[PDB]
Parts: structure tokens; C-alpha cells; sequence
């Protein structure tokens, strides 16, 4: 059987690409003359599978797509108090306003508009750090993500530096303040190389993915970056990269999102989906018209949208096998805040200490919530909590006849767990021993 | 045991309540006057549970975070389309510019905001609806989510009304471009009422719960809301609940929220968690000192961080035996677009026909992810894919002898599914059909 989303996407590339309106980035004429006939996507899972339609392995220049992984690179070879000196977490629109540099932070607002990323460029290596360096460091970092060596279109860099005023014109003022340290020319030159690097609708989508994962590497799932590193970025893309049009994105679309003017658009979905959008005519406010209805199209279809939540929870809890004496805890997904807190409430559930729980409410205040309290299994469906309830269930009948003396937790179907769900867990464990209950936590690749 | 996240928020009540900054609000006496030693914060699980700490059944008037819910009332009531024409999306600070209403929209830029909520409130029951009974759809609103009748503060109702220039200032500014239709006074009275309403921390921990889970009050499993309105809504408290901080909020913090000038603070996470936090005095900017940062603490302390991805992937898949010529796929936890592809994934990874599948990549130029293919299992635990990579294993030596002529579909163990995922779950299962395979779900309580 075929696989059902390469085939939306291609009804997806058939019907958008009914028209083509807006039109091509006319600054260069190397992009505005650019074949306009083009529409490819690419979705890339968490999990490393590869949908794709269209023209989806055709090239072109990143472009102001760069930025979240430079800005990503800077992050992790300065840290976060030598970047953030530079640059703001302030959402605002390309055009520029001096004011901004006149605030006591003496700083672009954000990572995602020119000034931002020629800031960005700057801290790429270190103070002592060479152009070729940043150019390389630029061009690394992008490449270890898209998973293959990427180039520099030349012709495409050569086209723009004949006409590089307006961000010779931001280098400079932001000399003028010294966020930039190195002259004007140098570090647009590594900006501009940086922007050309060529890029297909499959590698962003690859991209993409490694910050919605947070960090994790698709196709190998080797750690390309920090959790709090990515984390970053896709809040700034968020609130920055559709910039004074980024409330109305997040509501519409709800995809951490960034374009380039070669018709390229990066997505990046937390746990959920990378994005690459190709479609060379941009709209008025100069991105890719079909590429930024593509994603709307993809948020509407398939509710893929930040706020639609999308947890482990209660399923965190495979199961709960009341064996006799002995209860039996497997837990299985990655296990996080929401999938150790459910873990922390099966405990909790058993009766292992004189029970006088706090309810947290009044039962005699809130009648309905004791009514659905009641049906624990059905509560439980309809929230969505997992195998949790069966907690309540062994420590239920059960202790009619018999105490619990030994709780084996099995964490065989457990893929991985963060530091605050093994500091959760942990804790949870500690404090059911001192309950003089026996606990063996059954561990075949030591995860905890 | 006892749950240890109670004692978490308890340490957290005592350490940030070590200090005490900032005021409470000046303007009313009865705000001023109010004692400003107490702190409390709750936390309201999606499944049910009820985490507290410290003043937490204090009750206080709930103020501006009652905006999010009156505009949710106002969705359900007028739709989309009629809220949209009074209401914007975009963020902005409180400060009032005559310019956001000259724009062809003619209207507040966002719910947020006074004006915003002066227009939500209008909007409230429909074009013939009286003064009274808008108050009430807005107590009513915020008595559902919260689970009981809720009460307006006539005292500070009326300390309010003596002094409410600003907000009479606002009304008539949106008569005259007609984004207000009744009397100035009228919708002024209403919106101040609206911001009466007697709450606790723990009321709006259960109602941000209500909005995180999409519109399932967690307390019954009861939809309270559709979940494209608590989509919108929570769309909104991140890109304006903190006005023009909102872009810095929402990289250091990453939490939905909207505080009051009582002290009370409101969050909602889609899929993990509803918060109230309260602490009469507030910052420079208006907001509530400690329960502000409460928040930040939250989200640094259980990385509890909408950019923090958290979904089930993979998982929803449990298991998958090939017991001989049939093939046993089991599926579990709340399916939508992630679980479902992952789903759809474990289908195409059995040969139901001949083999001759995408890659998607060149092996020739991706030998790593060819390596990290080679390990099916660990690439699995490495990005989270729980049991889909059984299929391919089902798929593997065990079709050396014998096809695949059954499927078995079993939903026991899944507890819910929404339309996107029912929709991709059933294409499969036609897909599979088509491959002259017999599949059979096994559905005990009809969610397909």
C-alpha cells in the first residue's frame, strides 16, 4: 500500500498550483528572473520518513532561511548572555528603525530581520574568529542538519553584492553602536554567502525537523543540537519570523515558520514535523505565496497547529497488572513532565500509606466532578489518561484481600527520558520505598 | 505516598515568597488596601488532578484574565467571522493609538487588550442582546470552565465604576468607528462587572485546563468549548497576553498567559497543564510580580515550554505480532495527525504488495541514515517511534515463509481519535483492503 500523505501532498501541489500570483524577487536578476513554474514540499517526521510532491529536489538559495541556524550555531558556540547582549527576542518588521539601537540594550530586536542576523553572523565563531571561518561555521551548521555538504550559489552571491547598500547600510549603524566589532563589508559579504547557500525543499524539511524534535537528528537521531538551543530558535520563529504579521500567523497557521525571497519556507512543528515549501513568486509583504498558503493548508487539513495539543500523558503508563501481592508498572513513549506526572499519579494511586488523600476539591461542592470521578476508566477516555486509572483499580478489589509489598517498574517500552522526568520518577520511586514497599526497577538498557 | 509535585509548588511558595516587590494596584482603594502577604499557586492536570500550594483558595476578582474566556464565549456565540470584523490579532500594548482603528479594518488590534475586550463584550450574546444578559453569558462562560456559579465583587464593581474614564474613553472612541453599537456606559459596566467575578487560583488553573486540552473540561471529560475556539483563544494569550514583552515572554517562559491586577495570574498549555498563580502586588509593568515568575519558574523547572515538543509519535502504535499468516496491530493513546501518520507508517512497513518503495533519499548519498536505518530499534528509541518499527520486523524474516492475508486492528487501548486521524486511519485500512489483505478492527466502544 502507498502511503497517504505523499498523495495529499501532491493533490496539495495540483490545486494551489492552479495559480501562481505575486512574483519573483526582482532586486537580482539572477532571482528575478528565476523559472516562476515551480511548487515543490517536503514534510520530514520526527520519526525519519520523507513525504514529498513536486518540485521538492529542485535547488535554490536559503536565503533569509539561514537565520535560525545561524542564530542556532551562534547560540551554542558564545552561549546565550553573549548572544543575547546582541540580540533582542523583540518581534518588529525588516524596516528599520534607529530607535531600536538607542534603547539601553543597544540592540537589534530579533534574530530574524537583517540586522538581527548580521549580529548574528558576527558572534558565529568567536571574537578571534576569521571570515572564512563564520562563512564555514554558517555553512556547517546548516549542512550537519540538512545531513549532506551544502554549497555556496556564487553566481547568486555575486548578483547581491553589487547591490548590498541597505545592509551595508545596517552593518554600518550597527558599528556605530558596536554590536558589530569587524567592518561593515566583512560581515555582510559572510551574511550574503551565508544567504546563498542552495538548499532543496527536502533539505529544509530535514532542517526542520531537527529543531522540532528539539534538538534530535531524524534520520540518525544523534543530537545535532541542545534542547534549550532549538527551543530557542523555534520561539523566535514564532514570534519573529513572519514579523508585525506574526500574531495573526500564529493564530491562522500555528507554524513556527521563517521564507526566503528565492521562494523557499522553513517550518518547524515541536514533536511533531519539519517543513520545506518551494514556490518562487512571493506576495506583497515578499514571501512565498504558495509556500505560505501551502502551510496554512497544512495546518487546516491535518491540525497541525502549535496550540493543538498533542501528549503522551496518561499513556506514559503502558499498563497496571495486579498480580497478587506484587503490582506490575510498564511504562513506554518519552517520557517527559506530562508522562512522569501521570506516572507520579498511578503511584499515588495505589495505597501504600494511610490513604487521606487531598482531593483537591470539595466533593460536596462539585457534585459532577465525584459523578465522573466514579467511572475512573471513562474519565480517563475522555481527557485521555492512559492506563493510569488501572492504579486505582489494583489498589481497588484487590486490597480487599492483601497489602502491596513489592512494585516492579519496567521501563523496557520506555524510548527515552528527559531530566525532569527521571528526577520526577526517581523521587516517586524514593518515596514509595519509604513506604516499606519493595521496589525492583526492571531497566534492560539502563535509561533511568 | 504523597504526590511530590504539591511539595515542589509548597518550596516554590517559599522561596520566591522570601521577597515581596513591586505593589498592588493603586487606582481603586480596594485593590490598594488589599493585603499584599499572600501567595498561592495551583495546577490542574488534563486528566484530573489538582496540585496546589499556599493561598490558593483565596479568592481575588479576576480582572483581565477574564478577556481570553469572553472571547471564547463571543466565538461560540457570533462565530468567526462576525468576531473577526470587531476583533484583530495583532499584538500591542495597552497604550491606545487612534491609527489602529483608521486602518481599513476599523477595529482593536487584538482580545487582549481594553478596547479588545470592550468590543468582545458587545459581542457577547448577539445584536438584540440586553445589558443583562451579556454580564451573565459572561459569568456564565467562566462558571462552566471553572466548574461552579461564580460571583461578581459589587464592592469593587463600584470603587471601579467611580473611577472609569480610561475604559469610558475607549467605548466611545470604538462607537465613533462603529465597532461599538450600544451606549458607552453600557459596554463599560458590563466589561467592569465581567471583571469582578470572584475566582481562586485554583478556579483558574481548572479553567486554563479547560482551554489546554481544547475544550474538554478535565474534571468530566465534558466538551465545554469546540477545539478551534481554545485554539484561537490560547493563539492569542501567547502572542498578546503580555502586550509588548509577549516575544521576550515567550522564549523564556513559553507558557500562555494572562495576569490580572489583583494579583492573579492565568496560564494554559495545550496538552499539559492549566495554572493560577496569585500575588496581589504587581511589577513596572502591570503584571503580578511573584506570580509572573512563578511561571518562569515553572517552565525552567519541568521545562514546561510550549517549544518543548511532547507528543505521543510512535506510540500510539503498542505493538505489532505477526502471530502467523495474521498480523496483530495494536494502537493506543489520543490519535491525531502525529499518532495517525505513525500509524500509517506501520502499514506501508508490511509488504501488502510489491515492495518497491520511496526511500525518499538516496542511499549512495546518505550512507549514515542508511546505518542508522540498519538499526531499526534503536533509530526508534533514539527520535521516539515506539512500536512501528514491529511492522517492519513482522514484515521481515517471518515473511521468508508465508504472505500477509489478515490485519487486525484493535482500538481497545486507544482512547480517543479526532477527525484528522480518523480520516488518515480509514484510508489506510481501504489502502490495505485494496491489497487483497482482510483486515478486521476490532472497535469494543465505536471510536472509528
Amino acid at each position: 500500500m502507498r502511503h497517504p500523505i505523499p498523495d495529499y501532498l501532491a493533490s496539495l501541489v495540483t490545486e494551489l498550483g492552479a495559480v501562481n500570483p505575486g512574483e519573483t524577487a526582482q532586486y537580482i536578476p539572477v532571482l528575478a528572473e528565476a523559472d516562476p513554474d515551480r511548487f515543490g514540499i517536503a514534510l520530514a517526521t520526527p520519526t525519519g520518513r520523507l513525504h514529498c510532491a513536486g518540485d521538492a529536489d529542485v535547488e535554490f538559495t536559503i536565503q533569509s532561511a539561514s537565520k535560525p541556524f545561524t542564530y542556532a550555531a551562534a547560540l551554542v558556540d558564545r552561549g546565550f548572555a553573549a548572544v543575547d547582549r546582541q540580540v533582542g527576542l523583540n518581534p518588529s518588521g525588516e524596516a528599520f528603525n534607529e530607535l531600536s539601537l538607542e534603547a539601553e540594550s543597544h540592540r537589534p530586536d530579533n534574530a530574524m530581520i537583517n540586522a538581527g542576523a548580521l549580529a548574528v553572523h558576527q558572534l558565529l565563531v568567536g571574537p578571534e574568529a576569521s571570515r572564512k571561518e563564520r562563512l564555514d561555521r554558517a555553512v556547517e551548521i546548516m549542512s550537519l542538519l540538512a545531513g549532506r555538504r551544502l554549497s555556496v550559489d556564487w553566481e547568486t552571491y555575486e548578483s547581491e553584492m553589487a547591490v548590498s547598500d541597505r545592509n551595508l547600510s545596517l552593518a554600518h549603524m550597527l558599528r556605530s553602536y558596536g554590536v558589530l566589532q569587524d567592518s561593515a563589508e566583512e560581515i555582510v559579504a559572510g551574511y550574503v554567502a551565508q544567504c546563498a547557500v542552495l538548499v532543496t525543499v527536502k533539505d529544509l524539511a530535514v532542517m526542520g525537523a531537527c529543531l522540532a524534535t528539539g534538538g534530535i537528528h531524524p534520520m540518525t537521531g544523534e543530537r545535532m543540537l541542545p534542547s534549550i538551543v532549538a527551543r530557542r530558535v523555534v520561539s523566535v520563529m514564532t514570534s519573529s519570523g513572519m514579523y508585525d504579521a506574526a500574531g495573526q500567523w500564529l493564530a491562522d497557521v500555528g507554524i513556527p515558520a521563517k521564507s526566503g525571497v528565492a521562494g523557499g519556507v522553513l517550518g518547524a512543528l515541536p514533536g511533531r514535523v519539519g517543513i520545506g515549501v518551494f514556490s518562487p513568486r512571493l506576495d506583497e509583504v515578499g514571501n512565498s505565496a504558495r509556500g505560505v498558503l501551502a502551510c496554512r493548508r497544512l495546518s487546516e487539513d491535518f491540525r497541525l497547529h502549535l496550540m493543538d495539543g498533542d501528549s503522551l500523558g496518561g499513556t506514559a503508563v503502558r499498563f497496571v497488572e495486579r498480580e497478587g501481592d506484587r503490582v506490575f508498572l510498564h511504562l513506554q513513549g518519552v517520557i517527559r513532565f506530562g508522562g512522569a506526572e501521570a506516572v507520579l499519579d498511578a503511584l499515588t494511586d495505589l495505597r501504600t500509606g494511610a490513604e487521606k488523600p487531598g482531593t483537591g476539591w470539595d466533593a460536596a461542592v462539585y457534585p459532577r466532578w465525584q459523578e465522573a470521578a466514579a467511572d475512573r476508566a471513562a474519565l480517563s477516555a475522555a481527557t485521555g489518561g492512559g492506563a493510569v486509572h488501572e492504579a486505582a483499580a489494583a489498589a481497588a478489589r484487590d486490597e480487599n484481600d492483601g497489602p502491596i509489598r513489592t512494585v516492579v517498574l519496567n521501563l523496557a517500552r520506555v524510548d527515552r527520558i528527559d531530566d525532569v522526568g527521571r528526577r520526577l520518577i526517581a523521587e516517586g520511586v524514593r518515596r514509595l520505598q519509604a513506604d516499606g514497599v519493595r521496589v525492583e526497577v526492571e531497566d534492560p538498557e539502563r535509561i533511568l
